[PDB]
């Protein structure tokens, strides 16, 4: 929070030491300066103690402050839900950004960096090359900027592989390709490699796949190529290409030609020290493909974020992937925690129990509930750990079952480990309820690769879906051995890069390729269409789960 120059840091200590009496100014100050806003002032008029926070500020989800984003969206002045000016609105859920809290997130952004140094050897010694795209943005019926995290972080080079005008590319394959190339030209200076999320670092790679005989054509001629038309893209990229160089071309061709694209991230980048990439929640489904990319390289996670919030800091960047935990910064804002009618303090929170964090915020939230279950699994410093489960949202429902996120990431976790004796991989996958048949059933779409022209097995197949079955929650498995209100679990297959048509068309609804995360579940009749459109093979559990 104060004045961090770039010496040494021990601010990371004191933040982590003083947690109980950070937390209790973070919320002195928001009811004291927003004691005059109207959500605030009418639940507590003028009152600034958490006693009475506590008995009137009610816990709410984002239905029900809409109301006061709409109305600020539509020109009403930001006291209404902030005394601070509200400097763009996020994205279809809005959230409202102001500037200095912007500028917090960054300044811990730079203080945490120098802990990332001690940790893993070598960091310093060259640049990142991770893969940042902005979204095209709007502006409200007043000219309110209506914008993406990532977009907002990136209107603020030193440490980057990509100069800021190719990051910064309105089309973002062009920038995708010219990031690429650059930092190809650069494989000698690249110390990490990384994106947001493990998906979004994997379509780079896939890109990389399926057009490296470009890249490679660009760096022999040392004339670009022309599918890339954007005058800032093409300038920007002008320092970095220069003269012909036939034999880096060649050292590139290299490994790109070669049967297997194992461990291909060590080989183009041989200086790269770990793989900057979120890996928890649902992107551990991409760990596997990751790991047999990574070539050995570390798996790093740091950050856990919204655009509500910027929460934790995994302080222990070093570690197994399953084993990742996030430490909640007491100083972004005033956290709670919902148990799962029981709302309990960061330091209250009991090691071993799953919450929900309810936040309170410089730029407009008050006892906001972020959407997202965590479990306490421990202490760094007197800072509490968690450990991401899921998205909170039920993800499957018949009628009585509720299956979430992370219990349907574990029974496809548990269950593509049957695939891995021929040398077949789970992709992506994704779900929906079929009330078609009677009784309805789940279904679970799988998009196989491998690592090197293949048919599913069906009777592996058949026990890939008995596997999923055999991992749900009791009420699921009674409902199919006993209730028989539901009916065998079913898998379908789908063509390779099915699920990247899945996502260009969310990005062709307003995603953005940076922030995108495939869904667990899928109910926009839009995107069934495209998933059954690729379907290839379809199986039915053979055998009824136990109970
Ligand atoms: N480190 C992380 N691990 C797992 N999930 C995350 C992490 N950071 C962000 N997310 C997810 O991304 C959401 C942020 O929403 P958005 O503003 O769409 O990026 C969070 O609420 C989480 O569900």
């Amino acid at each position: 929070d104060p004045t961090n120059q770039k010496a040494c840091l021990s601010l990371l200590e004191d933040l982590t030491t003083n947690v109980k009496q950070i937390q209790d100014s973070v919320l002195e100050a928001i009811l004291s300066r927003n004691a005059q806003t109207e959500y605030l002032r009418g639940f507590l008029n003028g009152q600034v103690d958490k006693q009475n926070f506590k008995k009137n500020v009610p816990v709410v989800t984002y239905e029900d402050i809409r109301s006061y984003i709409d109305r600020i969206a539509n020109g009403e002045p930001s006291d209404l839900i902030c005394d601070r000016p509200i400097s763009v609105l996020l994205t279809p859920k809005l959230i409202p950004l102001t500037t200095e809290d912007l500028e917090q997130r960054i300044s811990f952004s730079s203080l945490y960096a120098p802990l990332l140094y001690k940790h893993i050897d070598g960091l310093s010694e060259g640049k990142s090359l991770i893969f940042y795209f902005v979204t095209r943005e709007s502006k409200t019926a007043n000219g309110l900027m209506v914008r993406t995290m990532v977009t907002s972080f990136l209107k603020s080079d030193s440490l980057q592989v990509s100069p800021h005008a190719i990051t910064t590319c309105a089309d973002t394959t062009q920038s995708m390709y010219c990031q690429l190339l650059c930092g190809l030209l650069e494989r000698d200076n690249v110390a990490r490699l990384g994106a947001p999320f493990a998906s979004s670092f994997l379509k780079v790679i896939k890109f990389l796949e399926d057009h490296w005989p470009e890249l490679c054509s660009n760096i022999r001629t040392g004339r670009l190529s022309d599918w890339i038309t954007d005058a800032t893209c093409t300038s920007g990229i002008g320092k970095f290409l220069t003269a012909p160089n036939p034999e880096l071309a060649s050292l590139i061709e290299q490994e790109c030609s070669k049967t297997s694209w194992e461990a291909i991230l060590k080989r183009l980048w041989p200086k790269a020290k770990c793989i900057e990439s979120i890996i928890t929640g649902t992107m551990a489904q991409y760990i596997p493909l990751l790991e047999f990319y990574s070539g050995g390289l570390p798996l790093t996670s740091s950050f856990y974020g919204s655009s509500e919030c910027f929460m934790g800091v995994n302080f222990n960047p070093l570690c197994k992937p399953s084993d990742v935990s996030y430490t909640i910064i007491p100083c972004m804002g005033y956290f709670e925690f919902l148990e799962v009618p029981v709302v309990v303090d960061l330091v209250d929170v009991k090691i071993g129990h799953d919450y929900e964090p309810v936040v309170t915020t410089f730029s407009g939230l008050y006892r906001y509930r972020v959407g997202d279950v965590l479990r306490a699994t421990g202490f760094y410093n007197n800072a509490p750990h968690f450990c991401f489960v899921g998205r909170q949202k039920v993800v499957l429902s018949i009628d009585m079952d509720k299956t979430y996120e992370d219990d349907l990431l574990k029974a496809v976790t548990n269950a593509k480990l049957l695939l891995e004796p021929h040398d077949l991989m789970l992709m992506d996958f994704t779900s929906r309820v079929d009330s078609s048949s009677f009784p309805g059933h789940y279904v679970i779409y799988w998009e196989l690769g491998s690592k090197v022209k293949f048919e599913p097995n069906r009777d592996v197949m058949e026990e890939c879906c008995f596997t999923v079955e055999e991992s749900l929650d009791a009420v699921y498995r009674k409902g199919r051995k006993n209730d028989k209100n539901i009916g065998p679990l079913e898998i379908k297959v789908v063509k390779p890069g099915a699920f990247d048509e899945l996502m260009n068309f969310f990005l062709s609804r307003g995603s953005s390729v940076s922030q995108y995360k495939t869904p667990r579940s899928v109910t926009n009749e839009e995107a069934l269409k495209i998933l059954e459109a690729n379907v290839i093979s379809e199986f039915l559990s053979r055998k009824i789960p136990s109970w």
